[PDB]
């Protein structure tokens, strides 16, 4: 009795799957609070902690990593939730802690163990306001190196005329993400502004948590792994593609919904990106 979450029907993955396209051998390092590698509906193949008061990276004292990692890697089987990219390898970058937040260097520290190990794709479902020479470095060196950097563009909403879009969305390296309903709305707390890229489902998204369970949360955090996920479809489709024929697909396949200041190219269709 496995669920199909909306969103993961609303980029259209299934239509890859029943292909054989499901991500396999694709790495995607989800950066983040840790992810419980004893979900009965995920299989972690590795991963590393560099929050210094918790040095198991499988142990996840918040929930934000588990869910995250079920958007993006949630196992196809007969039970719980299935994921945007069941058979990739998920890895769990440790860098937030039990409640949540994180030091930058902690955060860099763990993009940097992302580019030594090889991870194709990287998700970023954390932010802040300001970034730094350091941060900006890091996301730089993991798209030279043909890193796909995925990240949530922020929980911040509009204000005025001003871009509200969080760090490291906030580089041009970084494919931004924004979040939308069921129904294609922008929701009222996705971040706007020029550096917006694309939009993926992100109220009320059904996914994994610690302790065999399953919850829904709301925000960009969960908008984000959908797009990290079909990055990882597209891979498994195309290896021989860049990081940059990567993002270009999914950017140039959205279906249009409104200005790109609030909405970016629009909704991705992995189906269509995925060629
Ligand atoms: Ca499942
Ligand atoms: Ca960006």
């Amino acid at each position: 009795a496995q669920s199909v979450p909306y969103g993961v029907s609303q980029i259209k993955a299934p239509a890859l799957h029943s292909q054989g396209y499901t991500g396999s051998n694709v790495k995607v390092a989800v950066i983040d609070s840790g992810i419980d590698s004893s979900h009965p509906d995920l299989k972690v193949a590795g991963g590393a902690s560099f929050v210094p008061s918790e040095t198991n990276p499988f142990q996840d004292n918040n929930s934000h990593g588990t869910h995250v990692a079920g958007t993006v890697a949630a196992l196809d089987n007969s039970i719980g939730v299935l994921g945007v990219a069941p058979s990739a390898s998920l890895y769990a970058v440790k860098v937030l802690g039990a409640d949540g937040s994180g030091q930058y260097s902690w955060i860099i520290n763990g993009i940097e163990w992302a580019i030594a190990n090889n991870m194709d794709v990287i998700n970023m479902s954390l932010g802040g306001p300001s970034g730094s020479a350091a941060l900006k470095a890091a996301v730089d060196k993991a798209v030279a190196s043909g890193v796909v950097v995925v990240a949530a563009a922020g929980n911040e909403g509009t204000s005025g005329s001003s871009s509200t879009v969080g760090y490291p969305a906030k580089y041009p390296s970084v494919i931004a993400v924004g979040a939308v309903d069921s129904s294609n709305q922008r929701a009222s707390f996705s971040s706007v502004g020029p550096e917006l890229d694309v939009m993926a489902p992100g109220v009320s998204i059904c996914s994994t948590l610690p302790g065999n369970k399953y919850g829904a949360y709301s925000g960009t955090s969960m908008a984000s792994p959908h797009v990290a996920g079909a990055a990882a479809l597209i891979l498994s489709k195309h290896p021989n593609w860049t990081n940059t024929q990567v993002r270009s697909s999914l950017e140039n396949t959205t279906t249009y919904l409104g200005d790109s200041f609030y909405y970016g190219k629009g909704l991705i269709n992995v189906q269509a990106a995925a060629q």
